[PDB]
């Protein structure tokens, strides 16, 4: 395939947290206008990740999905507080192409075969959060705090086997850093699974993305780095092409 540049939008109350620095938008903080803007300038897939806990927070997502699905041309993934089949089913049907699950996946791994059987494996993204514990990659859950004792070697083969469509590979050690994708972790996972692998956490500069794809990543996601305008998405794509990565450009 080619390699994707996925962009990720963190939501509270259907708002984009800290918004964005594109002064040309009408509502920097509006996910719909931001998301559709990223789809006009190079992003290949978008993530809508909701940090809302609240009472009517399942509605605010089903709302925004509906508004987003009529407007945005590229694939959309949703995750944030998705713990059961009800919530995913309702989200895919309201307009979500893929639903992300994590803790609920590790706690009942058949929720992914469940979502898969109904909506197709392509609709199921398993986010795996891992950090080194005593020289050994472990899967963590609950926002990367609960050391589940499942080592990643095995979770990556289980996830594939249970029917997931793609994995987001997030290195907890890189949260907030801007040193680069954990390319050791990517290289460690790469032979364990034929599934598409989305690199996440670390991105700080252009060249980090070239590193991520040589480590075997099928895609790289970042967020703040694009919204702050540290890395201009179009620049990022001309670079990746300059040095032999297969990425889709536009050319006007
Ligand atoms: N994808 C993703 C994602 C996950 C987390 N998270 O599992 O805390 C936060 C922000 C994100 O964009």
């Amino acid at each position: 395939l080619a390699k994707r540049i996925d962009a990720a939008l963190i939501l509270k109350d259907g708002r984009v947290v800290k918004g964005s620095n594109f002064e040309n938008l009408r509502d920097s903080g509006d996910p719909v206008e931001l998301g559709k803007f990223y789809s006009e300038i190079g992003i290949d897939e978008l993530s809508f990740w909701d940090i809302t806990a609240s009472v009517e927070k399942r509605k605010t997502m089903l709302e925004l999905v509906e508004k987003v699905a009529e407007q945005i041309d590229i694939p959309i993934t949703v995750g944030g507080g998705i713990y059961d089949f009800e919530t995913a089913s309702e989200l895919i049907l309201r307009g979500a192409d893929k639903v992300e699950i994590n803790t609920a996946a590790v706690e009942n791994p058949s929720l992914i075969t469940q979502i898969a059987q109904t909506f197709g494996s392509q609709a199921v993204v398993v986010y795996i959060a891992a950090k080194r514990v005593d020289g050994e990659f472990m899967v963590f859950t609950y926002s990367g705090t609960k050391n589940t004792g499942i080592l990643l070697r095995d979770w990556v083969v289980e996830v594939e086997k249970r029917g997931a469509g793609e994995i987001v590979l997030g290195s907890i050690d890189r949260l907030g850093t801007k040193s680069g994708y954990d390319t050791e972790m990517i290289r460690f996972v790469r032979p364990l699974t034929t599934l598409p692998i989305i690199a996440h956490r670390g991105a700080g500069k252009t060249e980090h993305f070239l590193e991520a794809f040589l480590a075997g990543a099928d895609a790289a996601k970042a967020d703040s780095v694009f919204h702050s305008r540290e890395i201009d998405v179009r620049e990022l794509k001309e670079y990746l092409k300059k040095h032999g990565v297969n990425v889709r450009l536009e050319g006007l």
